[PDB]
């Protein structure tokens, strides 16, 4: 039985509007409805992993697991295994996998973050799941962010609290938040960003939707515009949206958007919006292709429509050589030449680097770099040719070229990370000096850059 080098992952997000689902929800798992939909010829082919995010979910974990498993069994004739289920209030994540993957999945983690303080603490936040699939780390975040058209900044703050405080993945990666811990990170949910047009334009917006003319609406989508201005979701991707806004519908039809202010809305308008989203971030030069992104048309119990996304994702095998794991492979080495970090910090402390990777027996601390002043005010930390030679556990190029090195730049004074990034070892050549680059972030905000050259030696 050969180990896979690709899997397909289903991501679903649905705000259920505190109503039980209808008897049939198979269209969701089949990526059928509006948008980028899945070919009919694939309907019987199971995805490898299904990740279901709900919000305003009124069901018990048991009730929802029974509907999900029976749904997938009807579609695929496969009885899926439950990897994980985690619920915060009415926010839930379920991870299901094909039975053949049971002994490929390990290190399962779950966590939640509650957003807001006092007033604003009590129903919004996120749940997450991570695990290893053979040699590949996978993370999944289902978030229900702050509602309301005039709260995009709150949403962006909820995002930063969730990425700072959701504790998933390998805890040995202590300098790194969830945006660096996984080969593939999927973030989805009722993110609650709105189409930011005047209230008086509600019927115009509805007209545009009925004509399937989304361009003038998406140019005012707060998630796209906030992302464009680097206010939120920096270094994440989203597929092009080609489906109608998924909120706010009259229940039991999809023929009507209910946008007018009501006591039940706190006298807020809910102009038609793409509240329900799927985004991802994968390490550099790993295969990840979105194969569907859309909304269902036939599930109408909620004032939101379910959203689906599917992905091809590269995975690697759990590699064993004669040498590592449990020792170094002297035929392998990673060298760094002419490296420097450019930091936005106004501070003057010394800095050192930490290199973290599952290709190393443990993380490596560098010597302190030399601080200089950039021509436009910046701090430049020069490492020159001073960085340590990294000793991988396995030298086989079939393993080593698939790996990644996480970098943190840390203050000598405080041992606090000022910036985190990631370098792919998927190089154009071995035994050859080649440029490398990563942006550096801290709490998911840009703090600098790391650049230089790498020289990778494999056994070939
Ligand atoms: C690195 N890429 C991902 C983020 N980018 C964008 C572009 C347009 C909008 C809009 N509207 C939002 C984000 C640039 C390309």
């Amino acid at each position: 039985q050969p180990e896979p080098d690709m899997i397909t992952i289903f991501i679903g997000t649905w705000n259920m509007g505190n109503a039980p689902p209808p008897k049939k929800i198979t269209s969701w798992f089949l990526s059928k409805g509006q948008g980028k939909t899945r070919d009919d010829s694939a309907d019987y082919i199971p995805h490898d992993i299904y990740v279901i995010g709900t919000q305003e979910d009124p069901l018990s974990e048991k009730e929802w697991l029974e509907i999900l498993k029976h749904s997938l069994q009807e579609i695929t004739s496969v009885t899926f295994k439950t990897v994980a289920i985690h619920t915060l209030w009415n926010i839930r994540i379920v991870v299901l996998a094909k039975p053949e993957h049971e002994n490929r999945i390990s290190h399962i983690c779950t966590d939640n973050v509650k957003t807001g303080i006092a007033n604003t603490l009590g129903n919004k936040g996120a749940v997450g799941v991570s695990f290893m699939f053979n040699g590949t780390s996978l993370g999944f975040v289902n978030s229900h962010l702050t509602s309301g058209s005039e709260k995009k900044l709150r949403r962006n703050q909820n995002y930063m609290n969730i990425l700072r405080f959701l504790a998933l993945g390998d805890k040995k990666l202590s300098p790194f938040n969830i945006t660096h811990r996984f080969t593939h990170l999927f973030w989805f949910g009722d993110l609650n960003y709105r189409v930011d047009l005047p209230t008086w334009e509600a019927e115009t917006i509805i007209q545009k939707i009925k004509q399937q003319q989304y361009a003038d609406l998406l140019s005012h989508d707060q998630l796209l515009t906030e992302r464009r201005e680097q206010k939120v979701f920096l270094h994440f991707e989203e597929e092009e949206i080609t489906f109608a806004p998924t909120y706010r519908f009259e229940r039991l039809t999809r023929d009507k958007y209910a946008y007018t202010k009501q006591k039940a809305t706190g006298m807020k308008y809910n102009l038609p919006s793409w509240c329900d989203r799927v985004l991802w971030k994968s390490y550099p030069l790993v295969h990840v292709v979105c194969q569907s992104y859309g909304s269902t048309s036939d599930i109408m119990t909620s004032d939101h429509s379910p959203v689906f996304a599917t992905f091809e994702a590269g995975v690697t095998s759990q590699f064993v050589s004669k040498n590592g794991p449990g020792t170094v492979d002297s035929q392998g080495q990673i060298e760094f030449l002419r490296c420097y970090a450019t930091l936005k910090t106004k501070s003057q402390t010394k800095f050192y680097l930490e290199f973290h990777s599952s290709c190393l027996e443990s993380f490596v601390k560098s010597q302190e770099g030399e601080n200089e002043e950039g021509s436009e005010g910046e701090l430049v930390v020069k490492f020159g040719e001073t960085l340590p030679k990294l000793k991988p556990i396995i030298s086989d190029p079939e393993y080593l070229l698939d790996q990644h090195i996480l970098i943190s730049i840390k203050s000598s004074d405080s041992d606090e990370s000022y910036g985190e990034g990631c370098i792919a070892l998927r190089l154009e050549a071995t035994e050859t000096q080649l440029p490398i680059y990563t942006p550096l972030t801290h709490h998911g905000e840009l703090t600098g850059h790391f650049q230089g050259e790498i020289k990778l030696q494999t056994s070939q």
